[PDB]
């Protein structure tokens, strides 16, 4: 399991909520259903329901890097990377509303 | 068994404004065909709004402290049955904020 942190933020970039979530290590819910993404499309399901302050699916994830620049991920390809990151098995993020 | 849950109110300043505490059950929820899926979310925070009526009834989250320390306004059940994870007293503390 993987609890991800995320990070609301609002217009002066201030914690607006914060919540967590048990993820799976796996790497997909599904293998049928699934109809390419599955961990970007399943986090981002998860923010939205948890973060209803904001529109449902009208925000973006950003994630800090090496450098520690945010960088706005929205892929499955994106999420194994960014979890490359972080050895502990908390997965933090800012979430921002569009 | 029996577990005492401390609630911090907290005003403008994050300032101690009001302090109580109540008598929990360490059963899983108190009934079993009522129970429409929540239990000791709806429980707690039923108790909290009667016990700080300086805001209101149900306008307000709870925000526990995490392995970090940072806050998390918790909602949920499956929420408590962590949070109590972490303490390992019989003593629940939590921070309450009005919204």
């Amino acid at each position: 399991s993987l609890t991800v942190k995320a990070y609301l933020l609002g217009k002066e970039e201030a914690a607006r909520e914060i919540r967590r979530f048990s993820f799976c290590f796996s790497p997909e819910p599904e293998a049928e259903a699934a109809a390419g993404p599955g961990p970007s499309e399943r986090l981002l399901s998860r923010v939205a329901v948890l973060f209803p302050a904001l529109r449902p699916g009208g925000f973006q994830a950003h994630y800090r890097a090496e450098r520690g620049d945010l960088v706005a991920f929205s892929s499955d390809e994106e999420l194994t990377m960014a979890m490359s990151y972080v050895k502990d098995d908390i997965f933090r993020i800012y979430i921002k509303e569009k």
